[PDB]
């Protein structure tokens, strides 16, 4: 009977002594079993193994709730799915380009990329701990767990398609919005004027304008009378607006909007760009980085900050 020590954890915090049997497999001492995101359920402990973290599905109530805890899911799946994903995004090159974390292209991740640049430039608060944890994380320069950690909780694989906009939608879902509010009037020749109060998720994000003027503004939407009817935004309480449209050629003026995206080619299997405005316009395509005064381009969400805007209509 030989054995090695090692530990066992869902979160890396919470670290649990266990005695290893050298001849029977991971898997068959602790069930599945990962080290570093790499599934050694069906492998027997090796020698350097000594002293190593590993994560393991939780098989008791105390590790069940220390899972909940660090992650706000009970899904027994979320795991495994964080494991496959930080098997690849480990090996992924995060470099810093004009003062943000990017990812280097592979295994179509510009999706990815762009709403890692996207998330260091507007505020938010993660309600999960591995989340916000992995987040700070990220913004130093160590973003593979949260590149993992966002598949996860999107519900993707490596390699899938992904969209921006729905990427930002889920994180934002676990994000700490419950102050952020937005007032919309309705004005419909027939059935008059109608105000809503919309909270969280639905008070940062609007699809059909990249342009908060125009929303300020008005714009045009079917009344359920069948006519045509103007929505304007009355009032705005949120750090920041994400305004999303299906992809079209778009001027982008530096200093009149934080971030953007650019998305070129069809639906689905295109390549996303990173726009931002600083003291010009960089465009970041993951580790690729370049400058101009202006822009012209197709452009499918573009953020903009705020902190509390009131309109001056009647
Ligand atoms: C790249 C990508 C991955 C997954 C999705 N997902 C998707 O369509 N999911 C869904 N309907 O459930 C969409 C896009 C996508 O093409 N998004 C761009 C920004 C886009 C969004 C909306 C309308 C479009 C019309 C033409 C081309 C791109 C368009
Ligand atoms: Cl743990
Ligand atoms: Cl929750
Ligand atoms: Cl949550
Ligand atoms: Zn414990
Ligand atoms: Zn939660
Ligand atoms: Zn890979
Ligand atoms: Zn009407």
């Amino acid at each position: 009977v030989r054995t090695i020590k090692v530990f066992t954890t869902v979160d890396n915090i919470n670290l649990h002594t266990q005695v290893v049997d050298m001849s029977m497999t991971y898997g068959q001492q602790f069930g599945p079993t990962y080290l570093d995101g790499a599934d050694v359920t069906k492998i027997k402990p090796h020698n350097s193994h000594e002293g190593k973290t590993f994560y393991v599905l939780p098989n008791d109530d105390t590790l069940r709730v220390e899972a909940f805890e660090y992650y706000h899911t009970t899904d027994p799946s979320f795991l495994g799915r964080y494991m496959s994903a930080l098997n690849h995004t480990k090996k992924w090159k995060y470099p810093q380009v004009n003062g943000l974390t990017s990812i280097k292209w592979a295994d179509n991740n510009s999706y990815l990329a762009t709403a890692l640049l996207t998330l260091q430039q507007i505020e938010l608060k993660f309600n999960p701990p591995a989340l916000q944890d992995a987040y700070y994380r990220a913004r130093a320069g160590e973003a593979a767990n949260f590149c993992a950690l966002i598949l996860a909780y999107c519900n993707k694989t490596v390699g899938e398609l992904g969209d921006v906009r729905e990427t930002m939608s889920y994180l934002f879902q676990h994000a700490n919005l419950d102050s952020c509010k937005r007032v919309l009037n309705v004005v419909c020749k027939t059935c008059g004027q109608q105000q809503t109060t919309l909270k969280g998720v639905e008070a940062v994000m609007y699809m059909g304008t990249l342009s908060y003027e125009q929303f300020k503004k008005g714009v045009q939407i079917p009344c359920t009378c069948g006519k045509q009817a103007t929505k304007y935004l009355v009032q705005q309480e949120s750090p920041f607006v994400m305004m999303s449209a299906p992809p079209a050629q778009y001027e982008l003026k530096h200093g009149t909007f934080t971030c953007a995206s650019e998305y070129t080619g069809n639906y689905q299997c295109g390549h996303y760009k990173h726009i931002t405005s600083k003291e010009t316009l960089y465009c970041i395509d993951g580790a690729l980085l370049t400058k101009s005064s202006e822009y012209k381009g197709p452009i499918t969400d573009v953020f903009y900050k705020e902190n509390s805007y009131t309109t001056t209509i009647k």
